């Protein structure tokens, strides 16, 4: 399946705020849209890069696809299993391997292929028992990027038609993330429909389609080249840094926010 949204709007409802926490009642009382007039049309096998300002509705858009948020107006269409990799990297008690194949059946070629493309080999090779290493919930003594690669691997190992990847590339080990984006998202998953939330411009550059969000609104939908001509101010400033993508995630996101505020 591909995915289409035709003029979709979703309002704050009781619970969504608490769901997201993993005052809301005021937002629910005043009937405020969390997302307004969203359009997108992604074919089978394409990658959509979602970016925007902080708290612009990026995660909320994913929740709509998952059915955790209701589309009060408009048309959404997709079929098949979805696999969701949350910004929060959860880790269950058990080995690394058990965490990647959690609730699903081990297949040798599939496993090794996902391990390798998620750049996990460089990690497990530092441990005496490699992917048989036992973790506690939270996987608390690992780095953020290590937790995020195990969690991404878990999501990518699942056999689904649509992959939702919420901000996996947000940590300090920025060269590894560059390698993960190439080998996992661009190669291994080249023919899987996929939605990547991100604040790196390279990911926009390589995307089939682009969605920029600001304040629950679609600032821009289309291709990288349309961004460049249809949003010359935004693009000029964002392509203007020499290595924007190696800034911390907080800096990248604060530059996007400020830029979106400027050229609204
Ligand atoms: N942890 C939170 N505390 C208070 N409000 C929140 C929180 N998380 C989400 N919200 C609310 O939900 C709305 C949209 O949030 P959402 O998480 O979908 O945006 P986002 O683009 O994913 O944010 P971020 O840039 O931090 O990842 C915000 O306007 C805010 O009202
Ligand atoms: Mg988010």
């Amino acid at each position: 399946t591909g995915i289409i949204m035709e003029n979709v709007t979703a309002f704050w409802e009781e619970g969504f705020g608490e769901l997201l926490e993993k005052s809301f009642s005021h937002l629910c009382l005043v009937g405020n849209p969390v997302l307004k007039n969203i359009n997108l049309n992604i074919e089978k096998g394409e990658m959509l890069a979602i970016t925007g300002s902080t708290g612009s509705g990026k995660t909320s858009l994913l929740m709509l696809i998952l059915g955790e948020l209701e589309a009060s107006e408009g048309i959404i269409k997709h079929s098949g299993r979805v696999s969701f990799c949350s910004q929060f990297s959860w880790i269950m008690p058990g080995t690394i391997k058990e965490n990647i194949i959690f609730g699903v059946s081990y297949d040798e070629y599939r496993y090794k292929s996902v391990v390798k493309a998620c750049q996990l080999q460089q990690d497990i090779t530092k441990f005496a028992e490699q992917d048989n290493t036992v973790l506690g919930e939270g996987g608390v003594t690992l780095s953020g990027g290590q937790r995020a690669r195990i969690s991404l691997a878990r999501a990518v190992y699942k056999d689904a038609d649509l992959y939702l990847l919420d901000s996996p590339f947000g940590y300090l080990d920025v060269f590894t993330e560059e390698q993960v984006f190439e080998s996992c998202v661009c190669k291994l998953m080249a023919n899987k429909t996929r939605i990547l939330v991100t604040s790196k411009m390279e990911h926009l550059r390589k995307a089939d389609k682009i969605l920029i969000l600001h304040q629950g609104s679609s600032y821009f939908y289309g291709t990288f080249s349309e961004l460049q001509s249809l949003r010359p101010d935004f693009s000029s400033k964002l392509m203007g840094y020499d290595t924007f993508d190696q800034f911390t995630e907080e800096r990248r996101s604060s530059i996007l926010t400020e830029t979106l505020r400027r050229f609204s």
